[PDB]
């Protein structure tokens, strides 16, 4: 028998056998096993079988194969990119009583920063019926140090969630340190640090003639200290006015873009 | 004929064979098949085969193969992930005549959302020539159900399509869904709903006494009803001041940043 | 002998070989070749070989294995998709004397466009020992061909570069070129293009009563034209308020976020 050791084949005591490399190996855990020891792939990291087995990219978070097979960047209705209130929340949301405000929030991972979009439109009455010597609003959310929302915040726990289509998963998340602001940049505070705020000028309604002024806390002095119940991350959202102004009208939000540094 | 067939070698009818296992098969598709079959890989969804043979992750919209042969996030030339005007364009957008402003619009699909840059710059003349009884210019965009831009909209067809390079796809696009304004977050209506706009004070020339006040309009509002042109999704960019002012000015903003939910 | 060409086997002139197809091939690298050649996986790109010598994805800028070993987006201990001065920079700029202030700047490359927050803290003086008849701050960068920070900046050297964890690569970055501002989008001119700017009112320690301009400049006005030191692209930051005003007030600003669209 002559074997043409030149193209993958040798010896193991004059008995004839493939000699694979890399990339290929033999099943042990083969029901024959030593006897019918069949030769096979050596796959790893990112790499996995077929129902078929047929070699295919293990895909994560993030990721998904578009129709030609190919991966693209994208997710197949689940959606662990983005933590949000659903695009569009039933009362969800509490200003100065019981679900009387429709909070809209959408966080976006990008890497090392978050972008975000937010909205609010309360559903139970006019401003001065929600403020009293009050002239602002305040929506803030107090997360545990794994990200998940605490019972002391303005927002409804049940349908904060990460995104699954236009609807969020059915079970509850238990980890989202990767949307909280970071520490290092926004650090746990009673001092009003300038860079742990985006402060800018809005409009009731849209309306030019109606301007307030926005302000987001990330961490800092929107943080909670009550005894049993201190958050490591936070954010709230406060609007304030000239004290006196707009008590008749119904607080209504135009959309709001900003980002933060994320924890990781 | 000994044959250790603990490694990949087996006897079917008294005739040496390769007992391929998980991620190996048999290519059944040669010129002289079945009767001469070579041990191909067997691969799945994310993996195919350049020219030479060799084993390559099948990269879609949003990745690409880094010089190292690595797998990294990005398409420097053909893009799908973004869908713009090209960032220097040419005459393209109609305010008040024909090809009277340059308008350039950036949409980056960023997945539950859309980050957003844009500009315009007139180029026939002050905003006089621009405007008449009113005192403000307005740009729309209309998209049908598939989010292919309609004839009613401000901008021009031509140079509207995804990036590629720092031009445009020579083949116009025939879906963008995924840079549409979601319907559930920002209804089509009659109704100026609040969180459908986004209203920030810009400054014409970037000048601070030139105040003018920007709202951007998602879907709602900027939608088209008229007959045989309905669009689905929509937006829409306006831009006021008092009346009477900036008459001799040419009409130049700067460069706004803004986000939105997608559609999908 | 009797062999199964159908299964992977075929005879070179009498000499029983292994019929290697696609994604197949002989190692003739091993101490033993180029006579016994054993065989191997046919990689290419996206895929590399284990130390154990098993197949795994090559995973570049942006991505990373999971727990489950799966493919996904995000990168913790390197982000080369991030280039920073890290979330809390010690005094790191030179708005007047040198090391005077704190200039954290965040650049995520979100595709075409790179998403941005920046913030400023002086950490030596009030306002009117940084100015003098001025009113105004500026910090600004400029960048070589490759994306380089160069000497003529306000920002130091030392810790700008992509992000590690919560701090930087321990090695100087070579190429950032995908993070700079587009140059037809916002070219190099002694002209201010409004285009080139980005112009926003912010407030002074988040004090509605202290507002400023903010302005952004890419590139354009912002290139340094100096004999030697000819910038290829730049970006500066220059906050400036009414005369006379806030001349004992520390100078410290709100996280500022905002957009454009990159070079590459």
């Amino acid at each position: 028998v002559s074997i043409k050791k030149s193209s993958g084949l040798n010896f193991d005591n004059t008995a004839i056998a493939i000699n694979a490399g890399k990339g290929l190996e033999f099943d042990t855990n083969t029901s024959e096993s030593p006897d019918i020891n069949p030769i096979k792939t050596k796959i790893g990291s990112g790499i996995d079988y077929n129902e078929n087995g047929a070699m295919i990219t293990k895909l994560g978070a993030g990721l998904s194969f578009d129709n030609s097979g190919a991966i693209t960047i994208g997710n197949k209705n689940d959606d662990k990119l983005t933590l949000w209130t659903t695009p569009d929340p039933s009362p969800n949301c509490r200003i100065h009583s019981d679900n009387d405000c429709k909070f809209t929030l959408v966080l976006t991972k990008c890497g090392s920063q978050v972008l975000a979009t937010v909205a609010a439109l309360a559903v139970s009455g006019d401003l001065s019926s929600m403020t009293g010597t009050v002239a602002s609003v305040s929506i803030f959310l107090r997360f545990d140090q794994n990200g998940v929302l605490m019972e002391n915040s303005s927002l409804k726990k049940h349908y904060w969630n990460f995104r699954n289509g236009n609807s969020t998963n059915a079970n509850p998340y238990t980890n989202a340190v990767g949307f909280m602001p970071n520490l290092l940049a926004y650090p746990k505070t009673q001092s009003q640090t300038a860079k742990n705020n985006i402060v800018s000028q809005v409009y009731l309604h849209g309306d030019k003639t109606k301007p307030m002024i926005l302000t987001i806390t990330l961490n800092g002095t929107s943080e909670s200290t009550e005894t049993s119940e201190v958050s490591t991350y936070s954010m709230s959202f406060t609007w304030s006015w000239e004290s006196g102004k707009y008590t008749t009208e119904t607080f209504a939000t135009n959309s709001y873009t900003f980002s933060y540094i994320a924890q990781e």
